[PDB]
């Protein structure tokens, strides 16, 4: 139920292939569409989730290096696969960004994001 | 810089390897330390950071399911390495489980670790 | 604008007054609504937002304890609220229950809530 | 309870809280300057019969950035437990939320920790 093509609110598309071993890879793209807007992204997921109308825990990064851009920044999600015909991931997200030592207070933005097997 | 074996506050060891095409790949162990403690972690780091002083931002994640266990959760790690003498890797974590829809609220948990590489 | 009676999602009931001096006082009503499931809440909010198109900065705290129960905990939520056709807060929120010291990693829950004044 | 008085985090800020019989947190917040342009009011809860087995008293605060010297258009929560002792401590997690357009919206809200203790 996870492999394919999740797409959220805000334009973005994730492509991702949910490995027999836990593995999840894939590439996140941004609004743009662009290849310059295509990035790798790695997680993990719950290769035996309960049976019981529980959801299947997953995460995943993107680091925000390509081979055209770098806004040295990794973005972190943590959440759940809910299937069925409503199918839908419910993530939160921490965004990191390298910062000097005075700024890291500042560093880490956090947010939500629901993604969807259509648009 | 990064690769190697790091230690959070609380007695979890991070044995992670960084690659040359920002993979992050290892072995998260939980406090008690056994066979049965050991959790493959995934994640993305900055390849090519700032050189001003800036922090090198990364993520990772675990799912807490091996070959003993299941506990139908994942934390994601969201941070940034700070190298130097007493080189650290401050973070941010995001540790959700797999939930019923009623029960989702609270699926997910935030704190902080901070990672070294003595013990 | 932010004073009045807000709903989220869950069934639950935010009752707030915007103050001249940028208080927010107030009632939060958990979704089961009745007196047992009420509680206390204070916050503070930006009272001269900014003239470009931005939302309104607020937060406020709920400690979830009242004369029928306690469940050594406490709610905060920040967030902005913005206006326009369909008045919106938008918020996250962190929820701290007490506990040992062995206990403390798992002390804080994280979530988000929309508030509309249209009942869902 | 324990929880009145001057607190103090590692960059530099100040709070000056009352904790109130009925639960209520009011007080002053100072940032790192110190003088009247870096200070800002403060209101909160916090659970006022904890439990007696050890755990921490939950609790929590806002402050909103605007003062009569100036106005960031941001608020900030913080959620939390105070742990008495010797080495008395709140420590806490907190979100720092500001004012956007809605185009922006989706990088409004920082996270992050602070530890305050009662000597500087």
């Amino acid at each position: 139920g996870i492999t394919g093509t999740w797409y959220n609110q805000l334009g973005s598309t994730f492509i991702v292939t949910a490995g027999a071993d836990g593995a999840l890879t894939g590439t996140y793209v941004t609004a743009r569409g662009n290849a310059e807007s295509r990035y790798v992204l790695t997680g993990r997921y719950d290769s035996a989730p309960a049976t019981d109308g529980s959801g299947t825990a997953l995460g995943w990064t993107v680091a925000w290096k390509n081979n055209y851009r770098n806004a040295h920044s990794a973005t972190t999600w943590s959440g759940q696969y809910v299937g069925g015909a409503e199918a839908r991931i419910n993530t939160q997200w921490l965004l990191t960004s390298g910062t000097t030592e005075a700024n890291a207070w500042k560093s880490t933005l956090v947010g939500h994001d629901t993604f969807t097997k259509v648009k």
